[PDB]
């Protein structure tokens, strides 16, 4: 399957091209600098993408801040005098792992969507102005604010209802210290691809949150009925339907993977390493195991801290015989949460985070 | 653009020769890591050719200067350990033009006229020298320095140390010292040193050889040129010789990178970089008056270590009229920016806050 048009520019054999809104990173290709690199980073889109001419005019961009004292519409250049703030997240999709919880499916059981195994996600470092600095700029939240709602900047078809395709999405307003209203990642200007030319970061959330080419952002009552917030990106059991009585999928849970070797290694010294966060809280340890959980290390973190929204590489040595192993990563967070070893289903395949699915077979000659 | 770096960002560099590009002032994000497409170049000489890279386990590194000396190839060197790190990689070149402004009479420098381009922060990943070293041994008794050389194919017939790019480094780097396959989460580039770069944190560019092919423990630094003459600190008209400082550890140094041109009267996010070298940047000033005044800056966005360089930022007020922003950083250990570098004959090492002023246009 070919890289589409607004994703050209991306790495072909790098990625899973799954369809043209779905790709997802191979597993090989992480590295080990924490930093996810651009052209190799997971796409994710609800609706189709945006003309390439809104990038024409970065700086002339239009945001609507309501549901403050003092409402106004800001232009990214305005933004930019307003605050400046970088962040380094885990930028992840609640359907990474997805592919997990259809390999518990028996009988007649079935699941739609992207069978995401890990590639779902990447750490990024994101670039903007912070979320308080603009609230503050324009007299604060409007008291009884409870939300921070943000609207994807998508074309909507006419004549349609717009609540069940807009992509708009609300958190609760005890991120506004954390949200990013960004224009930069990893040093380049923001890409069409991942939410140019302006996108509201909310750290230690899921994908979902984070909307792309955010033209509106406002501190409401009330969670905006919009379908995607109301019914979809809901935990229910299976054969129920989503609704706004169920946790939405907001807070990421503690998680980690093995992200290398891959699949072959000499017999001897071997370096095995990966990936784990905490969600709203930093990676405390991590466990490695090469039996399939019977037998536990620890292991060690492996460069920079880059912050509790992050995630650390983490590495074990290991000496290793001839044979068949069975990689497995578990993590806890620096309040205690622990990685289980399977999540509890749920019907639509959000937040997986158990340590045996994502196993590793490593063949070692 | 070269060959070579046909896939770097045309509009990100200023290309002075095909052995130099720099990066524009604009470009540096404030993200902390340089894009790698805009990432600075300096060769000394040709680049080897791409083929290096078809096989890039299978590059081989003697090491020798060891209890047990053999040579280990990149796929080896993966299995004896992991490390990952950011550095302020820059050349002793960056802020030569700075110098030659300063040039009375009928004085004259050589070289590229670097600006503040000639340098960048970037993550490498790869094996700790100590780890190599201690897997074969460890150091020979006596030794002194850490010699790594680059792995381009010298000419025949003509005298090796006239062109090898070879360099020396105290044997007290050997914590730090990192053999890296990979740079900002992908093998790393040939423009860069792939298959295989010695990285030296809190040491200038020049140390930190590219396609590295041998690493000795040495008890005396290599007589290679570029070691013995080249690369050391002299005064104007002086030649360069073993008994003079070579460039190594890296000063304290910032500049302002954002805005760079022009500004809406009002509220300014004044912003750069700053890094001691082989300390933390504990601390900097900016200034929009040229050094009259100065207020404290804040640091932007996380700490990736001692050696890298933090972005810091100052929200300014600022009316109508044509501003000169400048920066002066301070290390860990007190050691601040003077206001001027004293002067050296090949222009190395410039760290002064007046020079590298940015003229900012507030309408
Ligand atoms: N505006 C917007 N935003 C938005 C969207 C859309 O569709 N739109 N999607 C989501 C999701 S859903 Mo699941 O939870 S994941 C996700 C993400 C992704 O990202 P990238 O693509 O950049 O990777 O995004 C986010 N945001
Ligand atoms: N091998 C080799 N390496 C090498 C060389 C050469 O020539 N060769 N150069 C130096 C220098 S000098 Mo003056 O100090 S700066 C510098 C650097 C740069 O890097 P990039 O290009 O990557 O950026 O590199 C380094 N390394």
């Amino acid at each position: 399957k070919p890289l589409p048009d607004y994703v050209a520019w991306k790495d072909a054999d790098a990625l899973i091209v799954h369809s043209d809104k779905t790709l997802e990173t191979k597993r090989s290709e992480f590295g080990t600098s924490i930093i996810t690199p651009e052209e190799k980073l997971y796409i994710r889109n609800n609706v189709n993408t945006p003309p390439e001419s809104i990038l024409a005019d970065r700086d002339g961009w239009k945001v609507e801040i309501s549901g403050v004292k003092e409402p106004r519409t800001l232009t990214v250049a305005e933004l930019k005098t307003l605050g400046l703030v970088t962040a380094a997240t885990v930028l992840q999709c609640s359907g990474n792992g997805r592919k997990y919880f259809k390999d518990q499916l028996t009988g007649d059981q079935k699941m739609s969507g992207t069978p995401w195994t890990v590639g779902a996600a990447g750490c990024v470092i994101w670039s903007g102005v912070p979320l308080k600095a603009v609230v503050d700029a324009l007299g604060g939240p409007a008291e009884g604010a409870r939300f921070i709602t943000g609207t994807g900047g998508e074309e909507l078809p006419a004549g349609l209802d717009p609540k069940l395709l807009v992509v708009e999405r609300s958190v609760p307003i005890s991120n506004l210290d954390n949200v990013i209203l960004a224009w930069e990642m990893n040093g380049r200007p923001l890409s069409l691809a991942h939410g140019g030319p302006l996108r509201m970061v909310v750290p230690g959330y899921s994908g979902v949150n984070n909307i792309k080419y955010v033209k509106a952002v406002a501190m409401t009552e009330v969670e905006t009925d919009a379908k995607i917030q109301k019914t979809s990106y809901r935990v229910h059991a299976l054969g129920e339907k989503g609704s706004p009585d169920q946790p939405s999928v907001w807070e990421q849970p503690v998680k980690s993977w093995i992200t290398t070797p891959h699949e072959a290694a000499k017999a001897g010294q071997v370096q095995i390493a990966g990936v784990a966060f905490g969600g709203m809280n930093a990676c405390k340890s991590v466990e490695v195991s090469v039996d399939g959980g019977q037998t536990w290390q620890e292991a060690e973190f492996i460069g920079p801290d880059l912050g509790r929204f992050a995630w650390r590489v983490f590495a074990l040595s290991a000496d290793l015989a001839r044979g068949t192993y069975t990689l497995v990563s578990r993590a806890t967070d620096t309040e205690g949460n622990v990685q289980p070893e399977e999540t509890e289903m749920n019907g639509a395949g959000y937040g997986h985070n158990g340590w045996r699915a994502p196993a590793v077979k490593l063949t070692v000659a």
